[PDB]
Order: C-alpha cells, then structure tokens, then sequence
C-alpha cells in the first residue's frame, strides 16, 4: 500500500463502464484534455 | 542487434527510478513536452 498520483505510467486507456466513477474535479492528467 | 529510433512502439512510460539515466541532449520523442 502506497497512495501515488496517477499517470500513464500506472494507468491505461480502457471503453466505458457503468461501474467507473465519473469524476468532474481533481481529474488525473490521463482523464485531462 | 538492429538500432532504432526510440518511439512509442517500442517505449513504456514507467515510474522514476534512480538508476535511470538522466536526458538533457538529443531527448527521444516520447520524452518531450
Ligand atoms: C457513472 O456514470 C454511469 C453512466 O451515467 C452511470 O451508469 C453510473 O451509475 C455512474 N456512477 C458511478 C460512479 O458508477
Ligand atoms: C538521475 O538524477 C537523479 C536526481 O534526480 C539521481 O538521483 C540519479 O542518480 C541520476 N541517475 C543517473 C544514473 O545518473
């Protein structure tokens, strides 16, 4: 256990969910236009 | 053994290490802003 930011380093791009949060503050940088 | 441009293709990005070695010269495509 160790709370890192996320990047594209840890994260990929995946399609649409029902059960994925949908975030409109703090978005990480991959979620970031 | 053939040389390559790095790109993409053939890069990951990962998380930052201390034995990675540090580009200030000639940085690879993935590694410009
Ligand atoms: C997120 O959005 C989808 C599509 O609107 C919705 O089905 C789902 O209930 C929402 N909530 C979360 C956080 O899963
Ligand atoms: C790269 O720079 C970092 C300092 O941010 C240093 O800790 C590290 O040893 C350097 N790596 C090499 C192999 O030069």
């Amino acid at each position: 256990f160790n709370p890192e930011p996320i990047t594209m380093a840890n994260a990929r791009y995946v399609s649409q969910d029902v059960k994925f949060e949908n975030l409109t503050n703090q978005l990480p940088p991959p979620l970031l236009n």
